[PDB]
């Protein structure tokens, strides 16, 4: 299938394995602004399900199909691939509904399903949106989708932002200096210091910030979910030129994303944005090993390269520079084993 | 290879990408109390070391391997399964030891040694000692052993005690009950109460403990390593019968260990008790599905039986009984996955 | 002569320029804990002045000169190499004292006196006692002293002790990273690092510190200027065994001396210890590029060697091993370029 | 050589020594003002260093140099007499520039070089310009110059006008003042006061200041790199006449420079005035002995007379009087020590 091909089976069994777990649907369920706006999106554009055929592309629990249902829709068929399915099967029955949801087990790649269908709605968003590889199995599903068809979410923008933070720099620069030590217990780690200070700062750091620490404004990379295909988010080359607001070190870039519902009703928008109330999502940064000084009206330019890897994430390559110095910068990152730092 | 055959794939590539990170090795090497006990223990064994032939099985870092150096072996042979092992080789030329310290990458079920050894060193131990079932790869290693070599550690003590501690058992259903609601965002959840309450149940509790909590004096089962085989540890079968010291409702078993470097000069232990200070193993309960109320003079009977599995854990049964008043209670575990609580 | 001998006459030239001004004698003049302390030692010991001969070594403005003249001294030789005694005979004119104080300009290992003296009155002590070497001076001087004849001050203590202060090790650290940047203007400076490092952490910090930072009671060091000869101090090895009181972090040894005043009335002392008043003098840091951990109850071990050099100060050269884990430190300071860091 | 016949030993050695450090070199490089500005004006003006010959006169660290390669150098020659040259050569290979960069460890009056320049490079600015007397070393250099051969910086005009600052005034006799009393500890210190205040009136004020004490337009005096011989700096004379812009009291003169890169493509500025963002060469005061009022309108007329001494600095000698009013003050400065006055 076109998913285990893209796909080391190691990296599957454990992911399919971490959302078979209820504590995990409960935590994301538990995020309001999340459940709510998605809600609000498809409630507010029932005109857009109602009668209407459904896919839910990994429905997980199931709550965005029995959102569909709410609205109005005729069918929807809820393909999940993890254990979870067997929940949202159980969940289906007790709330009455097995006239409408039908739960379908296994990945959208390899099921079959017996229609096309008016609309696909999915939460196929990880940290930074591309973590998780999961954008690639809901543009797979257009397979399924009606020339007429629509996409919830229809859009996705990725932001990306320099940013000033010292603390987080030294916090990550002290955890690698562990390797620099001459005599730990009499031993000499010092000639490990470099591959350590590349481990951790290969590291993206999820978690939430002030918005003052931005030393620019966003740049903006959009995704149509419409007209993307599979492919094109194997390799994503987002080239950025920043003028800089602020004089001061950039210890690095951060990122977070929107998405927008755009519906017959009206456009909902999803935001994990730093100026937004706090997402499970939270906001990424990814830091330079060693940070660039620029002054206020410097531009900033280079470009930040995903490369998707059969680990169900990307490699990331970031390269920056101060146009007018030539300061250089390069860093790679390791998105699918990010330090979670949120307390 | 033995080790293939006892572990599904799936398992071995998260595993040994672990311990492939150095900040992995670096949390390890951190836990003062285990890293100064084994240089201790070496150290104060330098006999047992002097001019002897060594095999470290997991090296890691090679930090026990130096310290088996600094006791003056004649030659280290350091087995290592991760990519780790690159790391260690670097460490070796780096301190002017390879002429007494051989790197030897892969698995110790699989690779070769070119020589008996005198001694074998190693940490193994999981989280009540037997969780990652490295255990069972330390013992394996016995056949690179002469008759007259010893083991360090030589034996592991598991210790398995009754504990009291209400916030914990209710700390179950308050998560649980999330799903007790009839109406989020419209939908009935309370179909899959049961099924998250039995989720929450089967993981181990991982966290210290005031000691006070404990009604009753542990029971100990012990491994002789010098002694046990590989398949000794396929299903561990733990009887207990507790006196219990104190009235009043079990809500479980608290568990712990501790391993013994019987040298030829001294002695030395490393404990994990709950009245000794803090590793990185903490300590470990597991609770029973409905408590049991004692009072003191009562004896609480019961099993604990431990079943290997090829994930790399074990699956834990444990049964208990008031003989005095027939109360049973029972409870299925899933060590793989544990709750990690300790704040 | 014996100070051309061991000194550069470059150093020598900037060393007597810069107590050539009346800025530099202004400045300390005014630290009160000197002078009050001096005037206090003399006076209060007035027995042993009172129609005595007394030796000024190095009297700069003539002040100790004039407390000698108030105790009762009959004749005091008021020795001065700067250009500083030039003013010093205005003061023991203005102040109708020129039958009781003769200032002879020139250094005092090569002026001539008519006569053997009572006592030595001097002010010899620099940053970590020792610098400027003029203790040698003082020393020298004793070829003019009467057999049974003092010396104020009489002994010099220096103490050091194992400091925890984080802060100013990153602080040391930040600024030597400085050669840590791959692209500064576009140029690759990194490899400059280690002797950027090694330059930095070179100098010793002079500042004052909350006490709390103190790891261990401090290791005492003490001259008997009365039976030390000059030669005594060309070479300066400084054993220490350090029993820590806390756990954590060394980052380096503190110094600081104290001086007694050991008279015929009673013993005055003048200490530069971090639980009295500020003087100066301060204290004195001396950084180890990367810590070492103890925890309490633990050994620090090792040697201060301090090796006089022709430029007036010292090289440093500290050694220091945690015994129980064999955790070994190692610097190299050079105490003429100190990093003054106060307010 | 021409360096040491108009050079005293001692200052020579103490030079060359203050310049050996990274830390020096990186707080001149840590200004982004002096470093930026030299980056812009050989960048901005790569026509004139394309496939050119080039000659960096005191080439510290390298900084200019590397420059000089990034707009197309052909062959560099970097001369340095510190030993900074060896850094200097340590960057050269790391950047991989060997073929095109030679250090060459040397006082420039002193070393051979094989051919001659297109351009020669350099910052031998020091305080009000001239201090250090590196200038008469890059006019030295241009020995080595072709006749159609360019210099950056190609000329320089260091900036004088007449300040009011009471506070700055008083100031001296405050501190003075200290010894202006008949019994400091018992001694009449009184004796001393004039000399300390003539003391003070000697130092030069290194400090930064607000431009509205400055009261007319700077009177410019240029000196042009190109056209300039190594003697024209040995004596300087400044006449001035100031158009007084305001009323008040005159109590001396503030100095600072610019420098030009007259480059073909286009003009460079480098600034160190008080009404540009500050640099590590601040800007200088030197005070009347007495101040002189003027009203606007009038005109502050004098000499400022610059004479070349053997410590690598300059005795300043200021006279300055109010032509309407024939008020006439003047001062005597040693520019080799000044007061570091900045907060
Ligand atoms: N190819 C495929 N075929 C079928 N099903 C598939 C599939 N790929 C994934 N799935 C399934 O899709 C679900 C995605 N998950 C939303 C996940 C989005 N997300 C990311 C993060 C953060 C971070 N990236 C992380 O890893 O946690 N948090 N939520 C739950 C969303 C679902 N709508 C819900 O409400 O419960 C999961 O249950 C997963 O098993
Ligand atoms: N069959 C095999 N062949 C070759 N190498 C093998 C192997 N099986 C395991 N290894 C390797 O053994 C190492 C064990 N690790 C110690 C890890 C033990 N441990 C348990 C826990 C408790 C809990 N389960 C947890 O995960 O933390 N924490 N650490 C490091 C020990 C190292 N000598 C040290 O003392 O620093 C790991 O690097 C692993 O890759
Ligand atoms: N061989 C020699 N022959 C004749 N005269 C000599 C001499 N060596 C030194 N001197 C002279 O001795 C004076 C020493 N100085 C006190 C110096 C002690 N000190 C150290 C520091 C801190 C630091 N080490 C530093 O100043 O660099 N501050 N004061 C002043 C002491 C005097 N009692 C006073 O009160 O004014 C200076 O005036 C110096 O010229
Ligand atoms: N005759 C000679 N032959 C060979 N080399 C020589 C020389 N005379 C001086 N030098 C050398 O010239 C260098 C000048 N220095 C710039 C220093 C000038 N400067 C003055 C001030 C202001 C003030 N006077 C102060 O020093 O505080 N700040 N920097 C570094 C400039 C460097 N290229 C840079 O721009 O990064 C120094 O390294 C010095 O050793």
């Amino acid at each position: 299938s076109v998913f285990s091909e893209r796909t080391e089976e190691s990296s599957a069994v454990q992911y399919f394995q971490f959302y078979g777990y209820l504590s995990q649907q409960q935590n994301m369920m538990q995020d309001y602004v999340r459940t709510g706006t998605y809600q609000r999106a498809i409630l507010q554009n029932h005109t857009d399900f109602k009668d209407k055929i459904v896919l839910d592309v990994g429905c997980g629990s199931g709550i965005l199909s029995f959102f569909a249902a709410q609205a109005g829709a005729r069918k929807i068929y809820a393909v999940e691939a993890s254990t979870m399915a067997q929940h949202a099967e159980v969940l289906v029955k007790s709330n009455n509904l097995t006239d409408r949801i039908v739960v379908i087990p296994g990945k959208v790649e390899e099921v079959s399903l017996p229609e096309q269908v008016d609309i696909i709605i999915s939460e196929p968003m990880g940290y930074m949106l591309f973590n998780e590889r999961m954008l690639e199995s809901y543009l797979h599903a257009k397979k399924y989708l009606k020339p007429s068809g629509n996409m919830f979410p229809t859009i996705g923008d990725v932001h990306l932002a320099p940013f000033t933070d010292e603390q987080l720099y030294m916090e990550q620069f002290t955890k690698a200096n562990f390797w620099y030590q001459p005599s730990f217990h009499g031993v000499d780690l010092s000639a490990l210091r470099g591959a350590a200070v590349d481990e951790y700062f290969r590291q993206p750091v999820v978690d939430t910030f002030d918005i003052r620490i931005l030393m620019a404004k966003s740049v903006k990379y959009t995704v149509n979910f419409l007209e993307a295909k599979e492919g094109d988010l194997h390799r994503i080359e987002i080239p950025f030129k920043f003028h800089m607001l602020h004089s001061g070190l950039v210890h690095g870039l951060a990122f977070w994303f929107d998405v927008a519902f755009i519906g017959s009703i009206m456009t909902v928008w999803l935001s994990t944005a730093p100026t937004e109330p706090l997402t499970h999502w939270y906001q990424v940064r990814c830091l330079f090993q060693s940070p660039l000084f620029a002054k206020a009206g410097d531009t900033l330019s280079g470009t930040c390269l995903l490369i998707a890897n059969k680990r169900q994430s990307y490699d990331i390559s970031i390269v920056a520079q101060v146009d007018q110095t030539g300061s250089k910068s390069s860093n790679l990152l390791d998105l699918k084993n990010p330090f979670f730092r949120y307390t």
